[PDB]
């Protein structure tokens, strides 16, 4: 009498991460008529988004957390659910899947939410050169101090510019930024020494190089003007690239037997399926390009592929008449 | 200014200016490379009345909104755009030559030279024909739809019509039932139903009606019924045209190596063909055809372009 069983609350997706691919993939996954749930733990990379600069059919200022709240509007709209909170651990049980979900800050609880697939669309945030008052970092991050260079690469053209970044293969990027503007200053923010060689590299491409640790960000209305280092340095600089590295939000699924990596990244199939076959891998966090319309397009992949998967599952709707 | 573009080799050139072809040109523009859009007029996207499921995007905007905005953000960017109709790709080597048509009558002939195509012409949905093609356009589109995946949840549970002129099209009423079970199955006076099918879809409760539809019925572009040849009358209020497409590929049927699955063309993971200079999005391309994924084709082509011309380059050194 196993079919004989009550049905339990069992979704048919949850997705993790309600940013650019996840509230897509809740666009789709509730248009399609399936029973899914966002969960969201709040600013997220998307949020620190001030503008989005190249999708098609949105303003160039358009903010990410104003994307967002029209795309958690319109996934509930048609009927998904949305659960703020921090999603723990994803566990593999056969037939579905198990998320445990934490909420609450202080004094959490954590439920556990069985679903016949998941979706991982946490995706990434960036590591922010670290100084005493961060905000003095937060007034520019993400206006004209930069942390992604196609995304804003246009933006810095032939603009004195700095390069935060804390190792020699960070460095490297000076070598792809200068397309778009020669003049770059290299800043290690005391994290790391750079060799003989890359001084003698960056010496001979003409940009200057500065150890000592960042102690301020100078500017007015988020438009960056230069910056100060401890050891009294002072340079002009009117846009900056952050290239620190990242933070992977994918603690969750590191216990997942059958699922392929790629570093930190979790490999996708041309459906955004990852190697097993309940779970699906959005955006940021996915092996490939980090962009919204990338992310978008991966939430619509894998709604349509669990679409499929369950309606070639399911019994057909008959009319009687 | 013909002539000014004419004597320029370009980065990229883009052949259709819709969804997947304007976010190319976006991001080519914002690469600092020097791209120029062909865009014919009147798409695809052009005919769509309600992008219903495009993050950022309110569920009513027509394609026609979309593609007046991205085409002036293109044109912001440094994009260069002409209209005229591609006729035809030449591989020449280091370059490829792009033959446009510009003018539908007393036309000109320019051809322009570029290191890379980004094939972003898709595709046009069959109609079914009728003599007053306005009283299928006054619905097309509106409430009656020709993607499944598009508006599906726009016909739940609704009286729905099937147009399908083979049996493979019909099909479609075992995946379009998901939605509603209401469906009744025309085949436009196209096919004779074997039996079957027939039996099947007796068996489900969809009927079926074989004789040529002579017109629809409605008003403000919502569908009230169909009406047969044989006096026929049904009441519905949405349906699902499936009678295949025509695919804008002509100009590149003439390529060597390139890779084709029937009429679409095999991408990679940057949306590159089998040749190293040509890439293609969207409709054109094997897979999934949704705005959304379209529009990250254009991504992707447009910064593998960039990547494959940057690391070609000389670096930028800063003189002091
Ligand atoms: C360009 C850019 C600009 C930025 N600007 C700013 C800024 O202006 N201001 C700012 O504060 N930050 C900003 N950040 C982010 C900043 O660098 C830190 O990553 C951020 O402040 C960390 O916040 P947190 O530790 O509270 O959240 P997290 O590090 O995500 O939270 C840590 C822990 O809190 C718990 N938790 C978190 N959320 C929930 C929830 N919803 N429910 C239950 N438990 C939860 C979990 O146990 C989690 O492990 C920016 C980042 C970038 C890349
Ligand atoms: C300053 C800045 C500017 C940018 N500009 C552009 C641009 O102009 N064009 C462009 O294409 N891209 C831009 N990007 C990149 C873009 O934000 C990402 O590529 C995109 O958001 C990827 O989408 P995602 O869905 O993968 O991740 P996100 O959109 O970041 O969404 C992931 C979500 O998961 C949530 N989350 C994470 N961990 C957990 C957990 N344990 N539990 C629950 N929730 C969790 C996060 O809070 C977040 O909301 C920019 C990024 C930044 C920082
Ligand atoms: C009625 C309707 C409703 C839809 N609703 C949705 C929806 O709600 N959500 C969704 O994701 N998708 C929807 N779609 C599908 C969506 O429009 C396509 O998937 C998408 O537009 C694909 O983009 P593309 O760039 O490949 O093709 P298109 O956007 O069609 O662009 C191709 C361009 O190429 C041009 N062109 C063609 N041939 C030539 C030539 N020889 N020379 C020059 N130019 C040429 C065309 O004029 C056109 O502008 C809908 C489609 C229709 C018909
Ligand atoms: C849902 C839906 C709704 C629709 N609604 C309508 C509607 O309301 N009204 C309507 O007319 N159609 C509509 N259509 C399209 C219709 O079905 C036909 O495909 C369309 O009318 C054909 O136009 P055309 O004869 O210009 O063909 P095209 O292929 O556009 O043009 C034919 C020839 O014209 C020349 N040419 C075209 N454009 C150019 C240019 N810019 N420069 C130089 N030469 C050029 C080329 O040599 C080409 O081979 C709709 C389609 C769908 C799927």
């Amino acid at each position: 009498k196993n079919l004989d069983a009550r049905l339990d609350t069992v979704y048919d997706a949850i997705v993790l991460g309600g940013g650019m691919g996840g509230l897509s993939a809740a666009i789709y996954l509730a248009r399609y008529g399936l029973k899914c749930l966002v969960v969201e733990k709040g600013r997220g990379r998307s949020f620190w988004m001030q503008d989005l600069r190249n999708y098609v059919g949105l303003d160039p200022d358009t903010p990410g957390r104003d994307i967002i709240t029209h795309s958690t509007q319109q996934a509930l709209h048609w009927g998904a659910d949305l659960l703020r909170g921090y999603v723990e651990d994803v566990t593999d049980e056969g037939d579905t899947l198990a998320v445990k979900v934490k909420v609450g800050k202080k004094d959490s609880l954590y439920p556990i939410f069985r679903t016949k697939y998941v979706i991982a669309a946490t995706g990434i945030i960036d590591n922010l050169p670290q100084l005493e008052d961060m905000q003095n970092v937060y007034d520019y991050a993400g206006y004209t101090l930069h942390v992604c260079m196609i995304c804003d690469g246009f933006d810095m053209w032939d603009q004195k510019a700095v390069l935060i970044a804390g190792t020699e293969g960070q460095i490297n990027a000076a070598f792809v930024l200068n397309w778009f503007t020669p003049y770059i200053t290299v800043l290690t923010h005391g994290l790391c020494t750079v060799g003989d060689e890359m001084k003698a590299k960056l010496a001979d491409h003409g940009y200057p190089l500065h150890e000592a640790a960042i102690t301020k960000f100078l500017g007015e209305d988020h438009k960056m003007s230069g910056v100060e280092l401890v050891d009294g340095t002072v340079m002009e600089a009117t846009t900056g690239l952050i290239n620190m590295g990242s933070v992977y939000h994918n603690h969750y699924l590191k216990g997942i037997e059958g699922l392929e990596w790629d570093g930190e990244n979790l490999v996708t199939n041309d459906m955004a399926q990852t190697s097993h076959p309940r779970i699906f891998a959005l955006g940021d966090l996915k092996k490939g390009l980090n962009q919204v319309s990338v992310a978008v397009a991966d939430g619509t992949l894998a709604a349509t592929q669990i679409w499929r998967n369950i309606r070639r599952a399911s019994e057909p709707r008959k009319w009687i008449h």
